[PDB]
């Protein structure tokens, strides 16, 4: 609805998603995506990530601890993927404030990404250019034929027209870690389940919400943790 | 048997070098000390080589393999078999990724204590009911304990077999149940008695805190409770 | 005594100091949360370029050994050397030192590099310091004093009791749980806090002190729990409390 749709859909596909993730969040990426029924892989030497790109039905791509090596694998993921007609996304973390990661995620713009979950400076960095990255996300989107998510309290998708946005969750989503890079391992997985594209990630969007309002209700951080992964399943 | 092991742990507070994959880390090294273990992740390659001659036991987890980490797994292997200290393989996605099969293969060369896998991994590391004829003749062939794990799980020393039952299919939604075990098998071929039996031991001690913890329903309660249920 | 706890806490989430975080790969997410919790802005940042570049930005630096490579102690050097032209200060956490060479030389080399603060178990102070040897601590309280003199900086020294010292004063606090100690990450959690207390207006020896305090006050909460699993998000909890 299309948040409930969404639900069942990842769990009766139970998408496999070869997350090259950062090093902070990428248990409680694992974790999330077991929850909604998908199936998460972190495969990240180069030959066998070129290897598994090929096989898993999405990619995550997602540079919050980047480094030389690990850059390397990421191109090779990512060309495979593209070569094996599967969608990859991109998660910018911190793209327009630290430079080895902002010219390597011009890079792979190239590289035709189905989404791009960031915030607004990041989707304004990208641009070239929440709601007043708006114009640029749908300059992005359009420039690449992408669906971008520029992410807040509001969570607002385009795909260069179309402009939905999503509300709802908790101040308290922020203060934890890896909630928005776990949205984007959702986003990603959404990307490979039939439908519409645009409306698949707003209701990833709304799924991690509705979470993360449940989550919120206990009050604390450490206990948020827990009941989201519980809303989740 | 399972509180027998219970005890042990608690009384040797086995020293467990861990050389694991990043996802699974915290949760086995949390694991670890609640059985009553310690815990260490050393990944230098001179480092781990010191370390291995030091630690009661190795596990080695291929689950996010990298060049670099190969050969530091490589040289720990090396170190800890001529210390006299029991190492064991968890070959995560073996048969499923090229260089991570190479790589294990070669270490098969260097005599595990154990191997603690899934079926399709033991099927594959030996060239379900499938996999215990492969199982059971990796067992013979290296004088190994090997253990498939699954809704239930089966161990080996290429003679006998035993089977381990219970647990909660919730297990399987929490990342790092297996490798945690893994961890737990490998501590306990630091401890007295028959090998294979401490390693079915070791697979009742983890499904049985987990058929406590997922009474709770949910597989974030779940890691909690886990932990507590270990302790 | 009690007092700066307090009044830590407050100023914590009133300036919610903004901490680079070079630490090991077991304790990341934990260090992350803690900060969060306390109200600071945690962030992990690795590649030698990035690091330098955010080193000079952030308003503290961590350098925790813990898992030591050799790529990443290029980085932490860059860091350091980055944080240091800036002014910001810088907290040494030398897990494991003594007990393994690579990262015992590499400590020694950081030593000179002037850190703000280090902290330490007893026999990490001890091997830094370079001294043979119900309360751990104590014990390495001589080779605090000559450490903190020697390079005009803040040592902690932990244990069930805790030993901060700039060289001349001393003040210790006590509380928490062993319990703490069945859980991942508590200490270097707790270099994270004293990370981010070094950056924070006020007296730098009673701050750290002060952040171990609210470390084993937060513990002692969480510790009546029984269980090292249900500690974790009532720890949390407790830090985030108002």
């Amino acid at each position: 609805a299309p948040v409930a749709h969404l639900r069942h859909l990842l769990r009766a596909h139970s998408p496999l998603v070869h997350c090259m993730t950062n090093d902070v969040v990428q248990t409680f990426t694992a974790n999330v995506l077991l929850a909604v029924g998908a199936s998460p892989a972190m495969v990240i030497d180069p030959r066998e990530a070129a290897q598994f790109a090929a096989i898993a039905d999405a990619l995550l791509i997602n540079v919050g601890t980047l480094t030389e090596d690990r850059a390397v694998a990421m191109r090779a993921a990512v060309e495979h993927a593209r070569q094996a007609g599967k969608p990859w996304t991109l998660d910018p973390v911190a793209v327009g404030a630290l430079t080895v990661r902002t010219a390597f995620c011009h890079e792979l713009l190239a590289l035709q990404p189905a989404a791009i979950r960031g915030n607004a400076s990041e989707i304004l960095a990208l641009a070239g250019m929440a709601a007043a990255a708006l114009p640029a996300a749908q300059a992005l989107a359009r420039r690449l034929a992408t669906v971008v998510a520029v992410t807040g309290e509001v969570d607002y998708v385009t795909d260069g027209e179309r402009v939905l946005s999503v509300a709802g969750g908790n101040p308290l989503m922020t203060r934890v870690v890896g909630t928005g890079c776990a949205l984007s391992a959702v986003v990603a997985a959404s990307a490979a389940l039939p439908g519409d594209r645009l409306e698949n990630v707003a209701a990833a969007c709304g799924l991690m919400k509705q979470a993360g309002e449940i989550a919120a209700r206990q009050g604390g951080p450490g206990s948020f943790i827990p009941a989201f992964l519980d809303a989740l399943y």
